[PDB]
């Protein structure tokens, strides 16, 4: 497995992941690979949060030696993530990315490729036909492998076994990309 960057959204903090990181380590994942950022503006502001991004991806891959990281976002985390593959130097340092109700086309709604062409980017988007908080209409990428839940609210998809389900079959290498390169 690579390393995973968990991000949060607005007004959210890495213990947001507590969960899924307990999960995650009971289905085979190392404890240690495991990495969880703190943003300073809870806000999401991508002039802040991007660059911020940027250097944690850096950090991870520098103290563990991995080639790519993998991303779980929350919410505004999936814009973040999105600025930070097509603005700034995240197009070939990133292998899967699971959104989760993501704000992600406040960026794109394109799943976006990346820059290695060895290797497309792929994205597990899902989301909640329950979730008041973001709309469907901002997490559906095209190109991705898009999932629809229904049932769950938006601070319990941080929760949610069957959601739990979709991150791991995401991190394993289930999500999609057709876009063309
Ligand atoms: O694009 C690059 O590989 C350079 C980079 O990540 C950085 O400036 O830290």
């Amino acid at each position: 497995h690579n390393p995973v960057v968990m991000v949060h959204g607005m007004g959210g903090a890495s213990y947001n992941f507590a969960s899924i990181k307990s999960y995650l380590v009971t289905q085979g994942w190392d404890r240690n690979q495991l990495f969880a950022i703190d943003f300073i503006d809870k806000t999401g502001n991508n002039r802040n949060n991007g660059p911020r991004l940027s250097r944690f991806v850096k950090d991870v891959l520098g103290k563990t030696g991995a080639k790519k990281v993998d991303i779980v976002a929350h919410s505004m985390g999936g814009a973040n993530t999105l600025y930070y593959i097509k603005n700034l130097d995240g197009g070939d340092k990133i292998e899967n990315v699971v959104t989760l109700g993501g704000a992600n086309g406040l960026v794109s709604l394109r799943a976006l490729p990346g820059t290695d062409p060895n290797q497309k980017i792929l994205y597990t988007s899902v989301y909640s036909s329950a979730d008041m908080i973001v709309v469907n209409s901002l997490s559906r990428l095209i190109g991705a492998r898009n999932v629809l839940i229904h049932g769950v609210g938006h601070i319990s998809l941080l929760a949610s076994s069957q959601v739990k389900g979709y991150i791991k079959e995401g991190l394993n290498g289930g999500g999609q990309n057709t876009n063309l390169e």
